[PDB]
């Protein structure tokens, strides 16, 4: 579809995407020595999305910041690793995101999720401690003047996680939404609720989100660039999509359902288009997570 772009390269004059399309890394173009990453994807993906890099960047150490949305196994995970590789590079993450690298236990989890996601016999490059990794934390509205040409600011957008921050070039009219308005059915053209921490929060991020400056590029943390009307509508229609998900949650429990029921359906419905990068477990395990919160405070 035109108004998708979903494949390796270059996307526009300054952004390639890095690695596999289901959890991509987005590359900045700064300046003529000068590069920003967006999204920390998958740790298993590390070779992939050096060697991909080294296609575009001849000296990685051009390679200055590095953009967190949030502490998702799925958003961080390359992180230890390509961090020894790249020497002048800076992450840039909100306050609660840099926090969870500093908990061992929140740590555990991450790593555990990422190797399971290993092929058999794949072995990681040497990796920075998760509490070594060179962070700077940015706040809720803080410019991020990343190159002459782009400044970035900070939005943040919980809900989907209590870490998750959004970021926004309004030069281009182009938001790196994270999870914040869900995941995008490349089948259906629809948004897909992912309320695994807070519904009102996850509600009034996108109604904020919706106050932008039109859009014209939309990038989440999974399928590609979205342009168009996909990306006008981007934000009001994922927060339609979440209160038909409740509306559909309160007809079935008045019917005597248990959320098992919708949770195996949604499941059904949507778990394929993750299944390469989430453990199916993780996938039904969070369908019933946000039914449970929907439930809660609705
Ligand atoms: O956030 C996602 O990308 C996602 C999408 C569908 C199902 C589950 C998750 C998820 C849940 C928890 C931590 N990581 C990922
Ligand atoms: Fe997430
Ligand atoms: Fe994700």
């Amino acid at each position: 579809h035109m108004l998708r772009l979903s494949a390796p390269g270059q996307l526009d004059d300054d952004l390639c995407l890095l690695g596999d399309v289901q959890v991509p890394v987005f590359l900045l173009r700064l300046g003529e020595a000068s590069w920003a990453l967006v999204e920390g994807g998958i740790s298993r993906d590390a070779e992939l999305v050096w060697a991909d890099l080294c296609r575009w960047v001849a000296d990685p150490s051009q390679v200055h910041y590095w953009l967190i949305t949030h502490k998702h196994y799925d958003h961080c995970g390359l992180l230890p690793y390509l961090c020894p590789r790249l020497p002048n590079v800076q992450v840039l993450a909100s306050e609660r995101t840099c926090q969870a690298w500093k908990s061992e236990s929140a740590v555990r989890v991450v790593e555990r999720l990422n190797r399971q996601l290993l092929r058999a016999e794949q072995r990681l490059p040497e990796a920075c401690a998760w509490d070594a990794l060179p962070v700077r934390a940015v706040a809720d509205g803080e410019w991020l003047e990343l190159g002459p040409r782009h400044r970035l600011q900070v939005i943040e957008a919980h809900g989907h996680s209590d870490d998750h921050v959004v970021f926004y070039d309004v030069r281009r009219r182009r938001l790196f939404c994270g999870d914040a308005l869900g995941e995008f059915d490349e089948a259906e053209g629809v948004w897909r609720p992912l309320v695994f921490d807070d519904m009102e929060a996850y509600l009034e991020s996108l109604e904020r989100l919706q106050r932008l400056p039109t859009l014209l590029q939309l990038i989440p943390g999974h399928g590609g660039l979205l342009r168009g009307r996909l990306a006008a509508d981007g934000a009001e229609s994922a927060y339609t999509e979440c209160l038909r998900l409740c509306r559909r949650l309160l007809w079935r429990q008045s019917m005597g359902e248990s959320l098992d029921e919708l949770s195996e359906e949604l499941h059904r419905a949507w778990g394929g288009q993750s299944v390469d990068f989430l453990p199916g477990e993780l996938h039904l395990g969070s369908m019933r997570r946000m039914l449970e919160i929907l439930s809660r405070q609705a």
